[PDB]
């Protein structure tokens, strides 16, 4: 079985490169962030523009949803994160403490915490309610490319240009494990079940790691990734795929177990910096850099 993603919508409105797209947990919405300093909200199923959320003074690298789909957090070159009320568009909190661009962010499952990664080489854990930094982890020796909580929020995985992936105990901030050749690690995230870590390196390679055993299980290649921190995903709604953007302007889809490329989605006219997989339907969102500036929604039968 191969999927058969086809283009459903192209979403225009950002005036600079799109940095990140993410589906709301409830499936209703896509949020997009951009170098244009804006967040935009779009209907997941009809592609309809809903609203613009503004307030950052510089570009945004990443955005993430709370579990109840009511809040967003954004990470900005203004050295802050902001927590947003999606319905009102209002900034509830500005999270201050990083000493350089904030690059990546995520809520925990409970959504009482946010984790952030920065060019300042640190990972910070923030209290959503107070907006105060709870912990600063001296996580890496170069910019942090990704941060992600596991299924229950007990662990954080981080990645860096330093060539390391590290796993952190949330409660204590202590490092439990380093996975260490050491090309820049450009992306990491836990599998939905929390057992595996998907890691991108800037040698055109994605790898699936068993967290428990610290061993590489699968390698995915054929795409182009030597420059940018490109988001990758587990697609679990139909077939079990790996989905990534690519610097050849394509969305790549692999069979997770066999590692074969099963589909390449053509249409973007710049680097596909971000992909996201819908929580319940076989829908991918993709987004591209400044020669394109659009988001595409794609749908598959499997
Ligand atoms: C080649 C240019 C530098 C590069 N850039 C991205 O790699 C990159 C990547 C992304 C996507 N992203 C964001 C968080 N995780 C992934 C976004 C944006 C983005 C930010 N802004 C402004 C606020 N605007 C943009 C957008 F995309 F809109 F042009 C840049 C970078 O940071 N690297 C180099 C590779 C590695 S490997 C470990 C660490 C690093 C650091």
């Amino acid at each position: 079985v191969k999927p058969n993603y086809a283009l459903k919508f192209t979403l225009a409105g950002h005036t600079k490169a799109v940095s990140s797209v993410k589906f709301s947990p409830n499936g209703e919405w896509l949020a997009s962030s951009s170098a244009d300093k804006l967040i935009k909200i779009w209907g997941a199923y009809d592609g309809k523009f809903e609203k613009t959320i503004s307030g950052h003074k510089l570009g945004i690298s990443d955005v993430a949803w709370s579990s109840d789909s009511n809040l967003l957090v954004s990470a900005s070159d203004d050295k802050t994160l902001k927590i947003w009320d999606v319905s009102s568009g209002k900034c509830l909190k500005t999270l201050k403490g990083h000493s350089n661009y904030v690059f990546c962010c995520n809520f925990n499952p409970q959504s009482n915490l946010i984790v952030s990664g920065s060019f300042d080489e640190s990972v910070r854990i923030w209290d959503v309610k107070t907006g105060k930094c709870l912990k600063t982890l001296p996580a890496h020796s170069d910019p942090v490319s990704a941060v992600h909580f596991n299924r229950d929020g007990s662990l954080i995985v981080s990645s860096s240009y330093d060539g390391l992936c590290r796993i952190w105990d949330t409660a204590s901030g202590q490092c439990l494990k380093t996975l260490i050749d050491n090309p820049p690690v450009s992306f990491v995230k836990f599998s939905p079940n929390g057992k595996y870590i998907l890691a991108a390196t800037l040698d055109n390679t994605l790898k699936l790691w068993d967290y428990s055993k610290g061993k590489c299980l699968k390698t995915y290649t054929g795409h182009k990734n030597e420059k940018y921190c490109i988001f990758a995903n587990f697609s679990v709604t139909g077939g079990k795929w790996i989905v990534s953007g690519s610097e050849d302007n394509l969305v790549y889809i692999w069979n997770l177990q066999t590692k074969e490329i099963v589909q390449k989605l053509q249409g973007h006219t710049d680097v596909v910096i971000s992909t996201a997989c819908h929580p319940t339907e076989n829908i991918i969102a993709s987004a591209a850099l400044e020669n394109d500036k659009t988001i595409k929604l794609w749908k598959s039968d499997c």
